[PDB]
DNA sequence: ATCGCACGGGTGGATAAGCGTTTACAGTTTTCGCAAGCTCGTAAAAGCAGTATAATGGGAGCTGTCACGGATGCA
């Protein structure tokens, strides 16, 4: 089994469990590998990062929880690896170039 | 393969501070509304003086009955 089949399984590993507290100590242990070694092979298969991409699906989930659900900004961050919305609102100007308040207005 | 270690990138984390937006909790101004209290007015209630043939002593339904002592008080 080549490693390009490993990371193909890893793209369906998280697509249901980004609302869960999913950390690297779960992803590495339930893959059969170590904590660091999964990140070296992750570059040569999809050209992007791993610890930011789980945020990139988490910040994708916050936008589809804002354009559909009435949940506030402060405690969507509580389930997605943040302890407050102060940093969680800040990276959204990097990921989608918008404010977490301004997305729901422009339809 | 299996996995750390490091230089360094990215960040998360702990105060902190930011932003425009729609109401508090501070204090007075305004108007309107209806009284409780005073003043009043007169029709009703309240009070007062007089009435010139002549008239001059209650009882007025009472009590219908018991009988034994003490003090009182004339005689």
């Amino acid at each position: 089994m080549s490693h390009q089949k490993i990371i193909q399984d890893l793209i369906a590993w998280i697509d249901e469990h980004i609302d869960q507290p999913l950390n690297i100590d779960v992803v590495a242990k339930k893959s059969g590998y170590s904590k660091w070694y999964l990140q070296r092979m992750f570059r040569t298969v999809t050209h992007q990062t791993l610890g930011d991409y789980i945020r990139q699906r988490r910040l994708l989930l916050a936008a589809v929880e804002l354009r559909t659900t009435e949940r506030p900004i402060f405690d969507i961050a509580m389930d997605l690896g943040y302890v407050s919305q102060q940093t969680f609102s800040r990276v959204f100007r990097r990921q989608f170039d918008r404010t977490p308040s301004d997305y729901r207005h422009r339809l």
